[PDB]
């Protein structure tokens, strides 16, 4: 899973696109998303 502040990955990403629970994968960029 990825871990906080981690890439959850946006447009791209195929592994741990799940972030740590309570943490929101937040698409910043349409390819960069983290886990804030």
């Amino acid at each position: 899973t990825q871990s906080h502040y981690g890439q959850c990955g946006g447009i791209g990403y195929s592994g741990p696109t799940v972030c740590a629970s309570g943490t929101t994968c937040q698409v910043l960029n349409p390819y960069y998303s983290q886990c804030l």
